[PDB]
């Protein structure tokens, strides 16, 4: 199998635009195993550390707010290349070269509005889940397909 | 609209089956609100107090070891009549008796292994949110759909 | 076989929620063939002529105005009893009373926005077509599929 | 759990309006094994036989021919009551009478293009069982998720 | 936001097969906004000057015939760079070139049925909007969600 | 048209998790026909006789066995190209590098549990044809939608 995690977030948009089940169901059916969920109002000193490495970018104070603007869906997910794969599952950054089949190119359509956010890496991930989660929010359980999905 | 809370719980067969996104779609797509979400191991003592009414069944102790056995889904949902739709939405407490259509008439066939739990009335449902749910974790916002759902 | 045809609208909170294509779904996959299919802002003198029966009510105020703030989906389904049935696939007019699988059931939550409309008899039916549709916009053609839905 | 088993046919009609995988969908998510599938024209006698109980009735003739004039889907289902729950799942025998939810309600209209059959009881149903299929063509194995579809 | 416009066109085949529905929900699951909406027998003329730029190809006058021999679903979408990723949503021009996830990958085959059209660029797409419509039949509203699709 | 046919057989693992009809359904409403399906334990000798070619590779010990180890659904489907967009459909023999909206893509996680098999070539797939089915399991019959799906 693999125990790799990632972070994943379902942005404000998401949640208003009736997305997240549908966004559950897609790493559900993929293999992968649910490991945190949170619905939380996010802060603004957690959204800056998050996204300090584009603290030289000019959209950087829209999309903290934007980010800030409403609740979000914390999640943590586990299997194996997670992190890499569950990238290519949101498709590409801006939804307008996301392709058909991913969940940004499938449900959005402005990059300031891409309904979700992924761990670019596995130190990225780690990084954010320990930012986003507490490690007793955090559960581990063992998959009743976890053998049918891992050789 | 209306402001009208339910607690509602996704059994960890649920989890374990894969229906999650699939049970959070369902109450999405009918126009209720999020207001709170945990993915939790929860405990013996949580549940025996939550299921005190029934300490007189003989399913008692085996319903608290299913329910310990593995993590569950807490939810908080928000609108019109939500308590008492929501147990609409999820059939009969047997699944025999619940009607296609319904979650557990969808997704799961024997009373001991049916896949989601919801407060049987308003004075339960805040019992049980207050009980699974600090009111830090509970969200608050305006669906951008309000006005289009209610009058 | 059977020519019966009804009038299906989908009203303004119907198309603002984004369910049209669902909604349009469930009368094809049941094998109802599409004949009319247009998509207009009603004005108030045809919503009034159409709602006549209820200018007595209580409601009628408030129902015209919110008919009027948005566009509808107008349509022609038929099929061997479409009008009877069609109303059994969009549930009781009270969400409330909606059971799941039905249209109201499953996608809305109260009375006043119940996202569709279905005639409530083959005369009502053939009055509001001959209301909302102009004759030749009725399209004529036969399913590839017919032999395989009826005798 | 149960090792009850029921005979279901998907009908000429089902496998012409490409409803064979809709259809074994609803039956995999709740939770009931699939035993046995073949792929066949049914011959008159076959279905003469199948059918025996109802030899003494107006539309046997037409029901026989038709039954013949494509292919058909036998499958075999196991579980707690799959019989009498599978049927309900079906809907009622006519699909104006059946509701939305059930396989007929959703997909079809008119009794004589009803799509599916399932086994009336569980004497019908090990007879029609023996009569589609060897038992060597049924095959035997164990759901990952058993422990958590039954206790 | 954006005020761009295309148009996309439910080929007779499409219409046949039952897929208005499904085609509709991709475009409004995506986020864009339904402007117009007709059904139609499109006459040879109006098909031969909407396919003008390609009155001199080998499959042109086969595609005017095939295009006439049923109706079609007129539609006018708006959003940001809706011509360009309405394109992408179809697919290629020939089904096997389509991948996966888009419309024409999933729900077709041979290139002389590919169930749908799109407008090629934003100067083809107006002339095709123009030609299909009068400006009287496009609805303007604006979309509950509209401040969550577009910054 | 086309009379091309190709093999596909869903693996234990596809199986397991509930696939079978999602599977089918992919390929049904592409519109390519069912001709043959089966549902079987497979025996060594088959899968030795089927997986061949990779004799000498350190991965047959394990697949033999696997392959044996659960049951499979064996079919052939017709139309043109089958073979190489079931392929496509299909996706990447590894999951990682299999597109969301590909099977592969959308529903597992690593090579070895990678859920189904399709036909490499013609050549392949008629030689895959003959040894898993017998001639009169593969069953003649056409569309009711025939000549919607081809010119
Ligand atoms: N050009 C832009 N304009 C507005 N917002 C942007 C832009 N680029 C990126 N963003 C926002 O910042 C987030 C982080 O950007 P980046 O880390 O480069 O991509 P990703 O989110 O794919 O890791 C994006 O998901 C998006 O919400
Ligand atoms: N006869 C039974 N055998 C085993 N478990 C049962 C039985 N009846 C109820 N339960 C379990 O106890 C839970 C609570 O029962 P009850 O409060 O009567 O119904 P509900 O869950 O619909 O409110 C059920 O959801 C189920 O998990
Ligand atoms: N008490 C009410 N308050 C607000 N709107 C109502 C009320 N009752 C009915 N309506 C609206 O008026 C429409 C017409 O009412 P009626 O003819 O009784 O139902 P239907 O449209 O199902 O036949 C309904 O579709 C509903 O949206
Ligand atoms: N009045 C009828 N006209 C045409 N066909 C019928 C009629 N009644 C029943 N049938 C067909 O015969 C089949 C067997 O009938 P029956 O055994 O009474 O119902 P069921 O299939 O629900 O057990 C039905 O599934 C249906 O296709
Ligand atoms: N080689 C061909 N054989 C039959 N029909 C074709 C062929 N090429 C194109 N067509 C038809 O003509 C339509 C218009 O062609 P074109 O404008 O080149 O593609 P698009 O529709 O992608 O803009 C296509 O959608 C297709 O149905
Ligand atoms: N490195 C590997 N480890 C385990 N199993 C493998 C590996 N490579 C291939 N397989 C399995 O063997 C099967 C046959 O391999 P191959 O013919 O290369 O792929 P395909 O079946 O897509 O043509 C694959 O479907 C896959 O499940």
């Amino acid at each position: 199998a693999n125990c790799e995690r990632t972070f994943i977030a379902i942005k404000p948009d998401g949640v208003q635009r009736g997305l997240v089940g549908e966004i559950i169901k897609r790493f559900e059916q993929k293999g992968f195993r649910l490991v945190g969920l949170k619905f939380m109002q996010a802060s603004e000193d957690l959204l800056k550390e998050h996204y300090v490495d584009l603290k030289d970018r000019p959209f950087f104070a829209g999309l903290v707010k934007y980010m800030h603007s409403g609740p979000v869906v914390a999640m943590v997910w586990e299997g194996l290349n997670v992190v890499k794969t569950g990238r290519v599952m949101l498709g590409e950054t801006n939804p307008a070269d996301s392709k058909p089949g991913t969940i940004r190119g499938d449900f959005c359509i402005q990059v300031g509005r891409n309904i979700i956010h992924g761990g670019d890496s596995v130190e990225s991930a780690e990084k954010e889940i320990g930012l986003w989660f507490h490690p007793e929010e955090l559960v581990d359980y063992t998959s009743c397909a976890q053998n049918w999905i891992y050789e």
